[PDB]
This record gives C-alpha cells, sequence and structure tokens, in this order.
C-alpha cells in the first residue's frame, strides 16, 4: 500500500527519457517495470503480490535467444512509458494499464524465427494462425498467464473492462507484425493529411496505438550510437541462424538472412531506416509531438550507418 519502489539516482532520472538503456543487471528488470507501472498507472493498478506474480511467470516464458528475449519485452515497455508518460492526458485508464502489459508480453515463447520460416517449415503454430503467426501465438500465451491462479492482474475490472482491455491487449499484440505496419500508417498518414485523424473515434485510437507499438518495438533504432549498434548484432544473430535454417530447408535464405553476406549490412540498415523506421516515427511524432525525441535518435542513428558506409568507421 505504502511500498513505493525507488532507483538509484542516475536511473531515477533517466528512466524518463526516450534513449534509457534498462542495463545488463537482469534481476533489476522486475523492479523497473513496477517502477513504470506506478508512475504510468498508479500504485493502486495492480496488487503487488499478483503483479509480481504475473512478471516472473512472463520471464520464465521467454526464451535465451539472441534478441527476441525478457530484455527486449522490459526495453520494448520502457518504450511504451516514455511516449506514456510525455502523454499525461491522451490516453484512458485502461490503456494506461494494458500497454505496458502488451508490451511485456508482445514477444511471449518467440523463438528467434519468422512468421515465413515458420510457414516454410510447416510448423503447427502456421496452420492455427494463417497470418501474424508468431503475434497471435504471443497473445495466447498472454491469455494462458493471465489465466494461471494468483495471475489476475486485471480482477477487480468489472467484466466488461476486463473484456476491453484484454481487446486493447489483443490488437497492440497484432500490430507488431510489421506486415500490418506499412498499410496502416499510410492510412494514419492520409488521415492526418486530410485533418479526419480522430481521437474519440475508436478504430483511429487503435491505429495510433498500432503505430505507437511498432515504434515501442523498433526502438533500438533510437538509442544512442553504442547500444543501436550493440543490439543491431544480437538481431542479426537471430537473422543469420534462420538463414541457416532456410538453408537447410533447400531455401537460399534473402540476403538479410546469409550470414555469407555481413558486408551489406550497412547498406541493408540504410534501407530499413529509410522504409521503415523514419516514416514510422515521422508519422508518430506528427500525431503525438512530444514523441520528437524518438525520430531525432533515428536520424543521429541513420547518419551513423551513412558513416559506417563511407569507411570513417
Ligand atoms: C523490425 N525488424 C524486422 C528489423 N529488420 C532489420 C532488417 C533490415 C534489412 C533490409 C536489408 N537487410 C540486409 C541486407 C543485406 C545484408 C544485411 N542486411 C537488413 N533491421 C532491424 C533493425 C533494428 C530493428 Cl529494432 C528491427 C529491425
Ligand atoms: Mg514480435
Ligand atoms: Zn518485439
Amino acid at each position: 500500500g505504502l511500498m513505493q519502489f525507488t532507483l538509484p539516482v542516475r536511473l531515477c532520472k533517466e528512466i524518463e527519457l526516450f534513449h534509457f538503456d534498462i542495463g545488463p543487471f537482469e534481476n533489476m528488470w522486475p523492479g523497473i517495470f513496477v517502477y513504470m507501472v506506478h508512475r504510468s498507472c498508479g500504485t493502486s493498478c495492480f496488487e503487488l503480490e499478483k503483479l509480481c506474480r504475473f512478471i516472473m511467470s512472463v520471464k520464465k516464458n521467454y526464451r535465451r535467444v539472441p534478441y527476441h528475449n525478457w530484455k527486449h519485452a522490459v526495453t520494448v515497455a520502457h518504450c511504451m512509458y516514455a511516449i506514456l508518460q510525455n502523454n499525461h492526458t491522451l490516453f484512458t485508464d485502461l490503456e494506461r494499464k494494458g500497454l505496458l502489459i502488451a508490451c511485456l508480453c508482445h514477444d511471449l515463447d518467440h523463438r528467434g524465427f519468422s512468421n515465413s520460416y515458420l510457414q516454410k517449415f510447416d510448423h503447427p503454430l502456421a496452420a492455427l494462425y494463417s497470418t501474424s503467426t508468431m503475434e497471435q501465438h504471443h497473445f495466447s500465451q498472454t491469455v494462458s498467464i493471465l489465466q494461471l491462479e494468483g495471475h489476475n492482474i486485471f480482477s477487480t475490472l468489472s467484466s466488461s473492462e476486463y473484456e476491453q482491455v484484454l481487446e486493447i491487449i489483443r490488437k497492440a499484440i497484432i500490430a507488431t507484425d510489421l506486415a500490418l505496419y506499412f498499410g496502416n500508417r499510410k492510412q494514419l498518414e492520409e488521415m492526418y493529411q486530410t485533418g479526419s485523424l480522430n481521437l474519440n473515434n475508436q478504430s483511429h485510437r487503435d491505429r495510433v496505438i498500432g503505430l505507437m507499438m511498432t515504434a515501442c518495438d523498433l526502438c533500438s533504432v533510437t538509442k544512442l550510437w553504442p547500444v543501436t549498434k550493440l543490439t543491431a548484432n544480437d538481431i542479426y544473430a537471430e537473422f543469420w541462424a534462420e538463414g541457416d535454417e532456410m538453408k537447410k530447408l533447400g531455401i537460399q535464405p534473402i540476403p538479410m538472412m546469409d550470414r555469407d553476406k555481413k558486408d551489406e549490412v550497412p547498406q541493408g540498415q540504410l534501407g530499413f531506416y529509410n522504409a521503415v523506421a523514419i516514416p514510422c516515427y515521422t508519422t508518430l511524432t506528427q500525431i503525438l509531438p512530444p514523441t520528437e525525441p524518438l525520430l531525432k535518435a533515428c536520424r543521429d542513428n541513420l547518419s551513423q550507418w551513412e558513416k559506417v558506409i563511407r569507411g570513417e568507421e
């Protein structure tokens, strides 16, 4: 009740900034998350014992893969925390509750392989869920953990409020399928530019939350350059293992998954920043002006990849 979480001074200040890195001490990550829920949502949002039990079962259901691991989950939740704290009055009580949970759960039980690889392997999940294959699995694992004894963090919500928060979570998790982002951002671009964007329209709020989810999921491109560059190593460790598995199925992988083509990483990152990252944070900054530091840090990192190519690093 009167039991606040407090962080050391450096973390207490820097956790408020978009570019915060949660650090290599895994045992501090639960406390960092609870800290963020208490300031973002309130100390009354969740029963501490249930929230702590939920966080630890979530952790246990992330795998020891190079990138789509527990550290990614907490990192994506912190980017959402920073967006929510910079946009105090724009979000509902239920949205504040739902979105940090959605971010912590958005990659539950990821194996380090894309939807394409599951479909080419003919994995059972690809027959259960024909599109957004891993994202439907991540939502299925979130409902499983919510239903374990002593893990219903939403127990005090009415039936209809409980259904609404699980619907915010389902949409926020599905929206992390990058295949869905391209069309979502185009519609948001048209809506903002013809002045039709309306934050009282539920279907429009859903689009804006979807874009927030892409922005938080891609937030490694918005860190300080040494964090961005070292994270890229983990991202490629997975891509290249997937390429190896494609080659075992007798399929030449695309170049971003082929370790024989490491030399092309700098130009590949360039395309990604130009086609995905910069557009994402540009549209987000137009809808939510106080998120501009994400766009600025992305532009800084695009310019670092240009330097890599020019042989200045
Ligand atoms: C979101 N996710 C799919 C991401 N995909 C890529 C790959 C771009 C790829 C486009 C081309 N590609 C190549 C091509 C040849 C050799 C090497 N790479 C990289 N880079 C990312 C970086 C940061 C984050 Cl946070 C997410 C991603
Ligand atoms: Mg994912
Ligand atoms: Zn993710």
